[PDB]
């Protein structure tokens, strides 16, 4: 599923990401926006041979299972599939973990190259939220 800007604004915010961690709405719509383009069903391979996976490009060596990634962890305790889904529940409840991990939202590298310190209220605006 390929969500549109405000339609996930909306779904983010009602799973309780608006200022997660200090990290406002528009943080984690341009996240979303560069990690996948808003697709659920993006996966991308690393040089490591881990995959990226879902809205958040959320990695399979340390944070889902694939089966498929030598020594990786599943830190959050689901197959990298959840990830893909419709339902951004699992990807939601995953990024909370990632982000919680110390680094913050520097944790993906395209919100930190193209996200961080830019003006990110943009990604909301004029959406009914």
């Amino acid at each position: 599923k390929v969500f549109g800007r405000c339609e996930l604004a909306a779904a983010m915010k009602r799973h309780g990401l608006d200022n997660y961690r200090g990290y406002s709405l528009g943080n984690w719509v341009c996240a979303a926006k560069f990690e996948s383009n808003f697709n659920t069903q993006a996966t991308n391979r690393n040089t490591d041979g881990s995959t990226d996976y879902g809205i958040l490009q959320i990695n399979s060596r340390w944070w889902c299972n694939d089966g498929r990634t030598p020594g990786s962890r599943n830190l959050c305790n689901i197959p990298c599939s959840a990830l893909l889904s419709s339902d951004i529940t699992a990807s939601v409840n995953c990024a909370k973990k990632i982000v919680s991990d110390g680094n913050g939202m520097n944790a993906w590298v395209a919100w930190r190259n193209r996200c961080k310190g830019t003006d990110v209220q943009a990604w909301i605006r004029g959406c009914r939220l």
